[PDB]
């Protein structure tokens, strides 16, 4: 059953990666992320929830948080992508396991939250007395019924199997047949969005329209009932919203789902909402990681051009949302710059949440640090942890797209893939040192069919830092970039970010790509107070940082030189493989006879998601380059 947007996704299960950076982490998800969560599922007592609603009883104290269930739905969405790329008996039958516990606490008429169900008469303090009557404030109700879903129909995708699938239907069907516009039932929408992008899914797995009326029902009602809070964004009826406000996670899976009703209905009102709200958080309120939600209180977008960077959440879950969001912005669209936004947060303020061993986790992800902060293995709420459980499975799925005679390259790494152009097989296989490099071979390895190749010419290579005027480059610098197929150079034009090259494609045609990697320097728009007087530093889509173990310094003392002079080297047995970045300045001191004192020194850089692997202590991505912005000890 089709999506309705007008391009098609390539599926991760068509992509094999290759490569060393996205390979690793691939690796790293499979072996220690998904078996660390489940672990921590047993461990915490988000098993012992779904046995204790199994046994309703008085005496139960209902703590921890309403939506914890969904831990083990996410984990279970997570492992489920993996079983697909990577067959595991034992993983699979683990989670049939599971899924009996979870079963068990299902009620009679598939009402499944365990919070409530557990103890009737003393439920969760954010469930409130009865069902749904908390569900615009905080019950998670039909959050819950959205991870449920997803991690459902995933499972049923990976092993033609129903035991998880039944599970998600039958409470589906119990929020459908209780919430809605009928008079019986009762208007409610969601408190925390996720529901309509995920009964879209449903509605495609198996042919029932009513989930999607039911998507469409949550969106519509939307600002018009009683709770218009900003902090869940219906504070308006979802088209006529133009700003990003509110709690970041809330409002990216809200955008998405706007996005795959639009799609699936036809309907372009949502779009032309999610289309001004995107121009406003790219714009307005991005960091330069790619990150998403200025304030800890909401945890949530602040105003125009308010990106403090200490203080920054940017929650790893509304990286992997913001992701969400430009994708199926992308699938609209057909334009690059949706994937120069994620690609920024991909290799960025998304990555930076998971180590590179795959073992622990940040739930915010702040542009600095004083010390006392590093990644742990699990939290109370453990939302973070799920999600990149979930996600980095998922990520070859991200790399292409296919519309009829269009075939859109739109990530760099090695990897092989099977294609499907206008009903014939093509094989495709990318050779490349991205992120660390700019070279990229692609070669047709089988197949021959005549087509249009869309190679994604990123923002970064063509002077723009993001779409819009939140940054800039602030150096001189001039990256260059040339394609060529079978050694004729392509000096055809750049449209909608995209460098089109249409012929016959045979096996053994080779296409060449060269973009200059050369370090930046970035600076913010003027309005952004917190980076006046500061830069910061990149190349290719890395963001960089200064921290601590590099530094024989704080770091929170530097000057750079009015005109920074780079140096970049490789270390492949640094930090998992990186390439550093030096540069000479001054750090500032006050002596014991009370006068500042400039050093001079060498100034080491490593990538922003490379930060806190080694001990907790000082971290900056936004440099001082005047002394206005500097800070003495």
């Amino acid at each position: 059953i089709n999506h309705g947007y007008p391009i098609d996704p390539v599926p991760f299960t068509s992509v094999k990666v290759t490569d060393n950076f996205w390979g690793q982490r691939l690796q790293a998800s499979r072996e220690v992320t998904i078996p660390l969560a489940f672990s921590k599922c047993e461990e915490t007592g988000r098993y012992e929830n779904f046995v204790k609603a199994a046994h309703p009883s008085d005496t139960y104290k209902v703590e921890g948080f309403s939506f914890d269930d969904t831990d083990v739905y996410k984990t279970i969405e997570g492992a489920s992508y993996s079983l697909q790329t990577y067959p595991d008996k034992k993983l699979q039958k683990y989670i049939d396991s599971v899924l009996v516990i979870v079963a068990g606490a299902q009620e009679p008429d598939g009402y499944l939250y365990t919070a409530r169900t557990m103890n009737p008469k003393h439920p969760h303090n954010w469930a409130g007395k009865e069902r749904w009557v908390a569900v615009e404030n905080l019950s998670h109700e039909f959050y819950n019924l959205g991870h449920m879903i997803e991690g459902a129909v995933a499972h049923y995708q990976a092993t033609g199997k129903r035991n998880f699938l039944d599970i998600a239907i039958k409470y589906a069907d119990c929020v459908c047949r209780e919430i809605g516009n009928g008079p019986q039932q009762k208007k409610y929408v969601p408190g925390h969005q996720i529901a309509e992008m995920a009964l879209v899914k449903l509605y495609m797995a198996t042919g029932d329209k009513k989930y999607l009326d039911q998507a469409k029902f949550f969106l519509d009602t939307r600002g018009y009932t009683s709770r218009k809070d900003t902090y869940s964004q219906a504070h308006k009826p979802v088209v006529e919203q133009d700003e990003a406000v509110g709690h970041a996670v809330r409002a990216v899976y809200m955008y998405s789902g706007m996005a795959d009703v639009a799609a699936i209905t036809g309907d372009s009102s949502y779009i032309k909402a999610i289309d001004k709200i995107w121009d406003n958080i790219v714009s307005k309120k991005i960091y330069i990681t790619g990150g998403i939600g200025a304030h800890h209180a909401g945890e949530a977008f602040g105003n125009n051009y308010e990106l403090p960077n200490l203080s920054a959440y940017c929650e790893t879950c509304a990286a992997i949302g913001n992701v969400y969001m430009n994708y199926r912005l992308f699938l609209l669209h057909g334009d690059a710059k949706y994937f120069d936004v994620l690609e920024r947060t991909l290799y960025n303020g998304l990555i930076s949440g998971v180590s590179l061993d795959g073992g622990s986790f940040f739930y915010p992800n702040p542009l600095s640090s004083n010390g006392k902060y590093s990644r742990k293995p699990w939290f109370g709420c453990a939302c973070c942890p799920s999600n990149v459980s979930r996600f980095i499975p998922s990520l070859p799925g991200y790399v292409y797209a296919v519309k009829n005679d269009q075939v859109y390259v739109n990530l760099y790494l090695s990897n092989k893939a099977e294609l499907k152009v206008d009903k014939k097989k093509i094989l495709l296989e990318q050779e490349t040192g991205y992120p660390w490099n700019g070279d990229i071979r692609l070669k047709i390895t089988q197949g021959n069919q005549d087509f249009t190749m869309k190679l994604r010419i990123p923002g970064w290579v063509r002077g723009n830092v993001l779409p819009g005027d939140l940054y800039s480059y602030a150096d001189n610098q001039k990256p260059a970039y040339q394609v060529s197929v079978n050694g004729q150079t392509v000096e055809s034009d750049v449209n909608d970010g995209y460098l089109s090259i249409a012929r016959k494609w045979k096996k053994g045609d080779v296409v060449e790509v060269h973009f200059d990697m050369i370090p930046r320097i970035v600076k913010a728009n003027p309005k952004v107070e917190a980076d006046h007087g500061r830069v910061a530093v990149e190349r290719g889509p890395i963001v960089y940082c200064a921290e601590w173990p590099d530094n024989r310094f704080n770091v929170h003392s530097i000057l750079l030189n009015q005109h920074p002079q780079f140096k970049v080297t490789d270390k492949p047995e640094l930090l998992y493989g990186i390439r550093q970045i030096t540069t000479d300045a001054q750090a500032l001191s006050y002596d014991k006879a009370g006068k500042l004192v400039t050093k001079d020194v060498e100034l080491t850089l490593i990538p922003y998601y490379a930060w806190a692997h080694r001990g907790e202590g000082d971290m900056e991505v936004w440099l001082p380059i005047d002394v206005s912005a500097t800070s003495a000890q």
